[PDB]
């Protein structure tokens, strides 16, 4: 039922739908080199994507149901200038009728307007005053459904967030043009990233929404914290979802030492704007290829884990012959790893997005178990354990300008 479906192909954005919308791209639109479907719009007049729909499919009805889906990534709002500044990002208003998506500090907004200037708005609000956010500077799946007899609904990552009655709106006559552009944003530093914009000529149901989410999410490729492809040879700060206010540290190099979780994390703060845990804390992990893998970490890939201590790499490993169910993990000199267990199988696991698991194996093909932690009196030591289902879920956090913390 897709009447517009925008994808990157052959050095261009095209409509895959049978309606072949014309797409005009301004000279200040940018693409991620790792994934050209990830479009970046910045706060300049020529950072524009203009989609011209065929007359045939322009929305002009009291009764026709319709839906939109897209993924968005919204950098953290840093300053008072971002408060109280609703800005359009996707505009389909003509002569004060149609629809639009807009943003504000902590908000995604859907606006419907009929030809008598009755309006209805549905809103997703997310806080920047949280230790760890599912939303800030992370890919979010947005779905908005419109049943002209009942309600407008906004879904985030397949979950219903807000719904409002719209049966009081009359004829909505939207534009033949969809303008992707930051419109009315007073912060010249603002940008968004967007991908997989779709229009549908029905009210999508919860099952169709979940299937779209799961499909476009692509559980075959692991994700970093921000929702980008997880990569080999890229340093990552580590987050244990069960103990999110702790960071990984090393208690000495070698088999007689251990890795462990230490807390609390620091805070990054601008009064009244954000108050978050520091993400750039603790010993970084680097994922190493075990094989003929390409640059992206895929579900069930076999890897080594390198740990960075004072700008030197060591190997995550254990002696699985150590008595006990929990096998305490150490940072080994790479030349000394010998016969220690070190091969890891990376697994995707997609509530909170971007969860990864790591399954340790010995050199004889035996599972030692998922990597998590175990409390030994006051110290949360990293372990591999067949006991693993809480404490064995991890996120990998690279430095990102959309998060803005100091290195």
């Amino acid at each position: 039922t897709s009447i517009l479906s925008i994808v990157y192909k052959k050095d261009d954005l095209i409509d895959l739908s049978r309606y072949g919308a014309k797409i005009n791209i301004g000279d200040r639109v940018y693409y991620d080199s790792i994934d050209k479907n990830q479009i970046k719009l910045i706060n300049l007049e020529s950072s524009t994507i203009e989609v011209i729909l065929k007359n045939a499919i322009v929305y002009n009805s009291m009764y026709e149901n319709f839906s939109t889906s897209f993924w968005i990534k919204i950098p953290k709002y840093f300053s008072k200038i971002n408060l109280n500044n609703e800005y359009t990002i996707i505009n389909c208003i003509e002569n004060n009728s149609g629809w639009k998506v807009s943003l504000n500090y902590g908000e995604i907004i859907w606006t419907l307007q009929d030809n008598k200037q009755n309006i209805q708005r549905v809103v997703f609000k997310y806080s920047q005053m949280v230790n760890i956010s599912d939303y800030i500077n992370r890919w979010i799946f947005v779905t908005i459904t419109n049943n002209r007899l009942t309600k407008s609904k906004i879904y985030i990552n397949g979950r219903l967030i807000d719904q409002k009655p719209i049966s009081n709106l009359g004829n909505i006559h939207a534009s033949n043009k969809i303008m992707f552009k930051l419109d009315g944003c007073r912060d010249p530093r603002r940008y968004i990233m967007i991908k997989y914009f779709n229009l549908f000529d029905k009210e999508l149901n919860e099952k169709e929404i979940k299937d779209l989410y799961d499909s476009q999410s692509n559980s075959g490729i692991l994700k970093d914290f921000w929702g980008n492809y997880l990569q080999y040879d890229k340093p990552y700060y580590m987050l244990n979802l069960f103990d999110p206010n702790k960071y990984v540290d090393v208690n000495n190099i070698g088999i007689r030492g251990y890795m462990y979780l230490k807390g609390p994390r620091g805070s990054v703060v601008t009064t009244n704007i954000y108050l978050n845990s520091t993400l750039y804390e603790g010993t970084k992990f680097i994922i190493k290829k075990y094989g003929n893998e390409d640059n992206i970490v895929r579900n069930n890939d076999r890897v080594y884990i390198n740990v960075v201590v004072k700008n030197k790499e060591y190997r995550l490993a254990t002696n699985a012959s150590q008595a006990g169910v929990e096998k305490i993990l150490s940072a080994l000199e790479i030349p000394d790893v010998g016969n220690l267990s070190q091969v890891v199988v990376m697994k995707s696991k997609d509530g909170i997005r971007n969860k990864c698991k790591m399954n340790l194996q010995d050199n004889n093909g035996n599972d030692i178990g998922f990597i998590g932690f175990h409390l030994y009196d006051n110290i949360a030591k990293l372990v591999a354990s067949n006991w693993y289902t809480f404490g064995c879920s991890w996120e990998f956090i690279p430095v990102d300008d959309g998060w803005g913390e100091s290195s």
